[PDB]
C-alpha cells in the first residue's frame, strides 16, 4: 500500500443546545445542505480523519461516540478508529479515523484551556487534540468562545488565551504557540461573533436571510472585521460563508429565527449569526484546500444547526535514508544571505534567532544581530551574512522541498521569544539565492517581520 500524499479531513462544529441529537444526523458527515455542500457522486467515500467539536453537549463521550461511529458505520460501511477524545465542561472534541491509518498516528496530544475569571469561569473555554500523520503535524481546537453582541473584545481576548495556554504539538518547540506547532491548524467551534446590526432591524435581516442576501449582514460579522482590522485569528483563513446563519434557530424547525430579548436571555437580542465557524492555519506553500462549508437544515434538536467543513490536506511520508534518520546527509545545506528582522519593540536589547525543525537534528542557535534604528522608528536587527549553515538530516530533494524552518527571535537579555515566524524550502529553485519572508508573531499578534535570502543545496 502506498503512503498517501493527501488526505481528506472533515470538521464538524454543534453546539448542541443542551439537547440530544436526533436519531440521523448523517447529513452533517455527508457536508448536505445549505452552503458550499458535497457532490452526491462521493457520498459513500470516507474522509480520512472525522473531527467533530461540540458545545453545549449533554451526552457522556460513550454515548456520543456511539452515535457518531454508528452514523459514520451507516455512510461508509467502515469501522472509524478512535483516535482522541476530551471533554471540558460541555465543550468535546473527537478525532475518529479510517483503520488503515491507526500504525500511521503517533504522538496524540490532548489539552483545554478554560477562559475568563470567577464570573467569567465555568463553562467556556477550548480543547484541543494534535497528533503526527506520518511526516505531517495536525492540530485541532474547539472553542466556545463569550456570548452576547457587545462582548467582541471578550472573545477577542478569549481566542488569545486559548493560543498562549493550549499545550498541543511537540513541546521541544518551547518559543513557539500552537499557531507555529502544526503543518495543519484548524481551529473551530462556536466562536459566537454576531452580525452587528441595530435590534430594530431583526426583521429586516430576516427578510435578507429568506432572500438569500448574505452581502449586507456578513459585512457587519464581528469575526469577519475584527479579522479584517487584524484584531483577532491573524494569519488563518476561512472560507466563503454561502449559507444562512446558524444562530438562534427555535427548536424543531428551521423556518423561525428567535431572536427577541427573553428572561432566558438575559434580556440580550440575539440577532440571526454565524456563530458556528471553521478556520485554518496551514505552513507556507502546504497544499490545502477547502471542499465544503455550510450547514445542515435537517438536524434541529439545537437552537444552532450543525456546520461542516471538508478539506484536502497535503501530507507527507516518514521519510528513511541509509543516513538519516540519526546522522546528517552532508549532502544537504540551508544558507541565509541578507537577512535581517524588523521588530515592532521599544527595547533595545541584543537579539539572536533559534531555527527549529523536524529537518535538523535539533534546533540552532545563531550569534547575535546587529541593532539599527529604522528610520520610522523601528528596530532592525541585522544578520547579514553572519547566520549558521543549516544541516538537515535527509538531503533528498523529495523529502527536504516539503519541509518548514520556524525562526525565533529572542531577547539575549531574557532569551523570551520577541516573535515567531515559518519559512518554506518550496523553492522554486535550489543552489540559488532567492527571497524569503515571514511575519513575525507572539502571542499570535504580529510584532514584526523577517526576511533575507536563503540557498538550499539537496542531494539533486
Ligand atoms: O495572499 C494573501 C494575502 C493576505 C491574506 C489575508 N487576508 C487578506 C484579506 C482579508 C479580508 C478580511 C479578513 C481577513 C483577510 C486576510 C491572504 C492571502
Ligand atoms: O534612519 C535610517 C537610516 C538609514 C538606514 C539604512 N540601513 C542601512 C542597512 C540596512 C540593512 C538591512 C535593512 C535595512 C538597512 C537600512 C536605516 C534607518
Ligand atoms: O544585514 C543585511 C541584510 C540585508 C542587506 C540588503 N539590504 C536589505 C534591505 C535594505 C533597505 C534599505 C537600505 C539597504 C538595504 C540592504 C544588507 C545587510
Amino acid at each position: 500500500q502506498p503512503e498517501p500524499d493527501m488526505i481528506t479531513i472533515f470538521i464538524g462544529t454543534w453546539n448542541m443546545g443542551n439537547a440530544p441529537p436526533p436519531k440521523k444526523i448523517t447529513s452533517w458527515f455527508l457536508s448536505k445542505g445549505q452552503g458550499k455542500t458535497r457532490d452526491d457522486s462521493a457520498d459513500y467515500i470516507p474522509h480520512d480523519i472525522y473531527v467533530i467539536g461540540t458545545q453545549e453537549d449533554p451526552l457522556s463521550e460513550k454515548e456520543w461516540l456511539e452515535i457518531l461511529k454508528h452514523s459514520l458505520q451507516e455512510i461508509t460501511s467502515v469501522t472509524f478508529k478512535t483516535v482522541a477524545i476530551h471533554t471540558l465542561w460541555n465543550i468535546r472534541i473527537v478525532v475518529l479515523a479510517k483503520p488503515e491509518h491507526e500504525n500511521r498516528i503517533s504522538h496524540i496530544c490532548t489539552d483545554n484551556v478554560k477562559t475568563g475569571i470567577a464570573n467569567t469561569l465555568g463553562n467556556k473555554g477550548a480543547v484541543g487534540v494534535s497528533f503526527m500523520f506520518n511526516g505531517t503535524s495536525l492540530g485541532f481546537v474547539n472553542s466556545h468562545l463569550t456570548s452576547g453582541s457587545e462582548k467582541k473584545l471578550r472573545r477577542n481576548q478569549n481566542y488569545m488565551n486559548i493560543l498562549r495556554f493550549l499545550a498541543l504539538g511537540d513541546k521541544k518547540l518551547s518559543p513557539f504557540n500552537i499557531t507555529h506547532r502544526f503543518t495543519h491548524l484548524f481551529w473551530f467551534g462556536d466562536l459566537n461573533y454576531r452580525v452587528d446590526l441595530p435590534t430594530w432591524e431583526a426583521e429586516t435581516i430576516i427578510q435578507k436571510i429568506k432572500q438569500q442576501q448574505y452581502a449586507d449582514l456578513l459585512s457587519h460579522d464581528q469575526l469577519l472585521t475584527e479579522r479584517r482590522e487584524q484584531k483577532v485569528f491573524l494569519h488563518f483563513e476561512e472560507e466563503e460563508i454561502t449559507f444562512a446563519p446558524t444562530y438562534r434557530f427555535e427548536r424543531l424547525t428551521r423556518d423561525k429565527y428567535a431572536y427577541t430579548k427573553q428572561k432566558a436571555t438575559g434580556m440580550k437580542y440575539n440577532l440571526p449569526s454565524w456563530c458556528d465557524r471553521v478556520l485554518w492555519k496551514s505552513y507556507p506553500l502546504v497544499h490545502v484546500v477547502c471542499q465544503s462549508y455550510g450547514s445542515t437544515s435537517d438536524i434541529m434538536t439545537s437552537d444552532h444547526s450543525p456546520v461542516f467543513a471538508t478539506f484536502e490536506a497535503g501530507v507527507t511520508s516518514q521519510f528513511v535514508s541509509k543516513n538519516g534518520p540519526g546522522t546528517v546527509d552532508s549532502q544537504g545545506q540551508i544558507e541565509f544571505l541578507r537577512c535581517y528582522a524588523t521588530l515592532k519593540t521599544k527595547s533595545q536589547t541584543k537579539f539572536y534567532l533559534e531555527f527549529h525543525s523536524s529537518c535538523l537534528e535539533s534546533f540552532v542557535k545563531s550569534q547575535e544581530g546587529e541593532n539599527e534604528e529604522g528610520s520610522e522608528g523601528e528596530l532592525v536587527v541585522k544578520f547579514g551574512e553572519t547566520l549558521p549553515k543549516l544541516k538537515p538530516i535527509i538531503s533528498d530533494p523529495e523529502y527536504l522541498l516539503d519541509q518548514h524552518i520556524l525562526i525565533s527571535i529572542k531577547s539575549s537579555d531574557s532569551d523570551e521569544s520577541y516573535g515567531e515566524g515559518c519559512i518554506a524550502l518550496r523553492l522554486e529553485a535550489t543552489e540559488t539565492q532567492l527571497p524569503i519572508y515571514t511575519p513575525l508573531t507572539h502571542h499570535g499578534e504580529l510584532t514584526g517581520h523577517f526576511q533575507g535570502e536563503i540557498k538550499l543545496q539537496t542531494s539533486q
